[PDB]
């Protein structure tokens, strides 16, 4: 109805908050889709104004001039305070602010942790002692929800366990926000063409890719800690390689989904070192600017690190319909593209009558950028030809779609949490099955210190990642050509 | 490929020569597509010379100004012969001739009969006294139409039948050379995607698509000894019926392909009455030229006739992959738009998740125009939205393959027959089969005359026709939006 709402930003003055959170409150709010009774309220230990918070966002906010009112009735439901982030007094002092707003006693209160993980144990801890509503609901958006190994994780979320209800947590994972993410159920269990073949009779291998085009930009220092496998496969491609997997779910309710892709994981042996390939990259001496630097040339990163910039991971899931289907988790930074991916590649069709010339069918659903997805199969060779050739069937979202905006993945999530829907976030059984997964593999990399493979900034990676998906039954044979239409 | 090969035009002068067989045969010529020893030789009544037969085809040769070379080369090696269809020293003078061509006596003979068909029995009897190759082979073309009854097609089969060997006949149904048709073995059985879902478990019904936004312009007369379903539904859509429900063939040699499309045939049953809607087209008084005329304002058509313009029939093939599944045959005349088409319908998905909100997804693989294939299904609704929506995967050949000159079904079929290949051509036993399933509606049409239904030029035909489709299983529900992705 038209209850009264809270937007917390706890890190007001972070730069999460200031480039990511804060324009996209603000991209909700004058699109029309908040609540019309929403306050926001900024905390932070400097002791800033409105008009701070204002001049260091804005430049974030796309504003056209012929949105002024409506950035102005904006800021006027902004508020600030400042207070330290485990100091009892500040957050009584927040509690308080809260109440004084329009009906803030009664109001649902929605906190959304822009902080340095580091401080997560202090700031649900105080957060629950001074700071929920009585009478509304209560949830907090947690940015960061995995730790750095399955001990420190595990103690955090047995923390935030005790304090807060499941049905309270919101744990991001970006990657769930995105338009051809969210997809991934439609299409598949809201179409039959895509029902019957979508198992390990039929499907002989299943590719995840993310690829960035740039390296860690000056900043390495920050990513030595984690590596590629921690910031990228361990969250998004292994979040991508629940909803492909998943059977289909009772409904769309939020745990009926939830369920079924921590089934899924259940089902994953943990990765053997035998099936990853690691990289570093270095860098171009042909290139320019970045592209001439490796890792190693950013001085934020510490001397001789063997941290990996790419990962090629193969994951199996035992289960009845994916049995022996491996699961290659591909990513890397300083590759050749930006790019996210989901490929299927079918199986060689059985009684061959064409003379080997046919190649593996495959589905291609592309996340980003130029939102897509289509279907490399064979047709007959145009014109006087009686031979097979691949071609695919498409649908491109530029295209097809030329006027429709599709939204940041976090406008949709924190949407998703004023509408207290959890489908699309992390929930505590998925994180801990994420780290047995993956803990044996990330402790041994700790212990043995292996040196990654070289790669070319600008380059694919490195070859013996090729190797490798070869290995477990991908097949690239390269003769494919596709020629833009919609050009 | 390096023997000798002559092309030999029975009917020379008439206008499916003029107009389609000599350019084609161009066509290929120009292209390099036929063999370098070919000779093409042109026999009818008139006493016409080679200049003359140029003068009234090379209009529909679109010959460049460039091709003047090839023009030259090709006419050099056109001869003619006039002669009567039922005259012994006439057929003499042709073997004759084609003897004196160039190693004559060894060479390949091809004979396309561009004859009407009241004097294909004269035609083949001397051509197979006369006129065969003792040392090459020997391979006659036949157009449609093939008896208009089981009665009067068996006695002109085993007519041609008792002279000639079914690999020397070559009759034509010229859908079996468009680009698409062609493309159904293919999509078919080169893809896992299309495979498993091929069957009566996944597919609720199939629907092929024959419609003209033309009336019969002023050749009613012709037309009206047919009717719709002797002229279309019983030839071309078939056909496409078998190549979509054939089961996957040995090899794709011609006589291992044709097994499964007879096969097909074999399982479907007598069509009932109960079953059939047909049409006949009225003028719009709203509209302009030949289309404020119905088919009786043709004042060649007979008074009174109740010959169909329309018709939409459903046949079932009962055997394990397709029993139940009905397969929707809908032609016509006079329609809203030139397309053929076939299109399948898919099941609803068990267990709904999305709460009624999905559609039926469906496979369309459009013939002409525009050569396209479409995989309609649900996507969730792009931008801030939960719900699915109905979109669809695309190959259009005119945007995809910008370059890529798609070749008249003609060139295609003719190119077949130097080359040996039957594949594309249909055989004695699937004649049968086709006489056998019409035949009695085509009978009780002709002793009880029903009136059929009136529609408009330019509309989509009686509405009773979409209730049929409805009443058997097809779900429309009008709510997919396309726009052009240019
Ligand atoms: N709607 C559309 O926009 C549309 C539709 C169809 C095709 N296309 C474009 O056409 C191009 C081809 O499409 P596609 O990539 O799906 O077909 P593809 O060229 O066959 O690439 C398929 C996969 O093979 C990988 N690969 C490349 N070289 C390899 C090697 N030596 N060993 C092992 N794997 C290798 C690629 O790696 P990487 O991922 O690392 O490249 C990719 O994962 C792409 O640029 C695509 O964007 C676009
Ligand atoms: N690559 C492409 O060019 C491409 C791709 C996708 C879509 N499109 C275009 O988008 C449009 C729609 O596509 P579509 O025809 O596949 O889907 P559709 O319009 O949903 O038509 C589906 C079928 O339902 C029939 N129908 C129409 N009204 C009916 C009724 N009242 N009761 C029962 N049946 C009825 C149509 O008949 P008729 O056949 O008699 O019309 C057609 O056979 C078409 O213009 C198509 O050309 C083009």
């Amino acid at each position: 109805q038209s209850d009264t709402h809270i937007f917390i930003i706890m890190g007001a003055s972070g730069d999460l908050a200031k480039k990511k959170i804060y324009p996209t409150i603000w991209w909700l709010f004058r699109d029309g889709l908040l609540p019309e009774n929403t306050f926001i309220v900024g905390y932070a230990r400097s002791r800033l104004t409105v008009a701070d918070i204002r001049k260091q966002s804005e430049p974030f906010f796309k504003a056209t001039p012929e949105e002024k009112l409506k950035l102005e009735d904006f800021f006027a439901r902004n508020s600030y305070v400042a207070g330290q982030y485990d100091d009892a007094a500040s957050y009584q002092r927040l509690n308080s602010h809260m109440n004084a707003l329009h009906l803030g006693s009664q109001a649902n209160r929605l906190f959304y942790l822009a902080l340095p993980p580091t401080v997560y144990e202090a700031v649900t801890k105080n957060i629950h002692e001074s700071c929920m509503s009585q009478i509304g609901w209560n949830r907090i958006i947690v940015e960061k929800p995995f730790g750095r190994d399955l001990q420190s994780s595990d103690r955090l979320s047995n923390h935030i366990s005790s304090l807060f209800r499941e049905d309270q947590i919101y744990r991001i994972d970006h990657y769930l926000g995105k338009e051809m993410v969210q997809n991934l159920m439609v299409l598949r269990f809201a179409n039959r063409i895509f029902g019957p073949i979508w198992n390990r009779d039929n499907i002989a291998c299943v590719i995840l890719t993310f690829k960035e085009p740039f390296g860690t930009e000056g900043r390495g220092g920050y990513f030595d800690e984690f590596g590629i496998i921690r910031d990228v496969m361990q969250n998004h491609l292994l979040q991508m390689l629940c909803l492909v997997a998943m059977e289909k779910p009772a409904s769309t309710n939020s745990d009926d989904v939830r369920d079924e892709k921590v089934k899924v994981l259940k089902c994953i042996s943990e990765v053997q070192a035998n099936n990853v390939v690691l990289g570093q990259y270095v860098g171009n001496p042909d290139g320019e600017g970045e592209a001439t630097k490796g890792y190693l040339d950013d001085p934020t990163v510490p001397r001789g690190s063997t941290t990996a910039t790419f990962a090629a991971v193969v994951l199996y899931v035992e289960n009845e319909r994916w049995d022996g289907v491996p699961f290659i988790l591909r990513c890397g930074k300083a590759l050749n593209e930006r790019k996210a991916e989901v490929r299927l590649q079918f199986h060689d069709v059985a009684g061959d009558i064409f003379h080997q010339q046919c190649k593996r069918n495959e589905l291609v659903i592309r996340v980003q950028p130029n939102e897509a997805v289509y279907t490399k199969m064979m047709t007959k060779k145009p014109g006087m030809f009686f031979n097979p050739e691949e071609s695919e069937l498409d649908l491109t979202y530029g295209n097809r779609y030329k006027n429709v905006k599709l939204p940041d993945a976090y406008e949709r999530l924190i949407l998703d949490v004023f509408c207290g829907s959890q489908m699309h976030f992390v929930r505590s059984d998925e994180l801990l099955e994420a780290w047995r997964i993956f803990t044996p593999l990330l402790h041994q990399i700790e212990l043995e210190k292996p040196k990654p493979i070289p790669y070319i900034y600008g380059s694919r990676g490195p070859t013996e990642a090729d190797e490798l998906m070869k290995r477990v039954g991908f097949q690239y044979e390269g003769t494919y050509k596709w020629v833009n239409p919609h050009k």
